């Protein structure tokens, strides 16, 4: 019998992505895929009924209907999950760790998830050694890091 | 037989300030089925007989709570409880990384005369993914 979708958590994410989703069902199976509007994403299996994906970025703020698709046929047409992008605006602390947790490099033998600690102290270290440098690739550095900022919020 | 359990609790980690919603992932759940944050009971609500919605309660102290299920008085996943992991903005190791961070990020026009953690995080975030290809 083909996957069902029964529930997202949350329903709701900004549009920058990168958030972890929860997809709730049943008959999932590894290798799913899920498909946000039009975007596909791969997912870690959880359980039978549970399912994990990281949301992908969408350019304009809104619903989409979420489906299920593996080996490029699709589930769920008929009967779509809804998941909502927003804008983002103010930063927050939670968004600034995600955003980390993405960012930071790992050095080897990491867990898979990086303590908060770490975060901070790895992200410290390469802001310091940035204080250090040539100047002409601090310019530069500045100036891309400007762009990054511009970009994700407006 | 048909006794509730508990496969996974995502996220897996929240703020004591609480508040988090989390959803607990397992078999044989049931309208009434009550969940447990070491001996508070916490709100939940039944999504599916494998999904329930609960809501994190505030804690004094960080550390790992056992999270169980409980159905009048009868208390189920003793053996193998679910684990949520809590964390505070105030651990040293912690304020340590923010107060580092308080030094070496950049000042634009208009900065407060401390910078709050949001944006320490941004501005991190933003310089650290830049550094890349460097």
């Amino acid at each position: 019998a083909t996957p069902c979708i029964k529930a997202i958590s949350p329903s709701e994410g900004w549009t920058t992505g990168g958030a972890t989703v929860i997809i709730i069902g049943d008959n999932f199976f590894d290798g799913l895929q899920v498909v946000f509007g039009t975007m596909l994403v791969w997912s870690e299996l959880i359980t039978p009924h549970a399912i994990r994906v990281q949301t992908p970025p969408r350019h304009i703020p809104g619903v989409v209907e979420v489906t299920l698709s593996y080996k490029s046929k699709q589930f769920c047409k008929g009967a779509p999950g809804r998941f909502v992008y927003t804008a983002l605006n103010e930063p927050t602390i939670d968004y600034g760790f995600q955003r980390l947790q993405k960012v930071i490099p790992r050095h080897p033998g990491d867990p898979e998830r990086l303590p908060k600690e770490v975060l901070l102290k790895r992200a410290a270290d390469l802001v310091e050694a940035l204080y250090g440098m040539p100047h002409n690739n601090q310019e530069i550095i500045l100036k891309r890091a400007a762009d990054i900022a511009e970009a994700l919020y407006s």
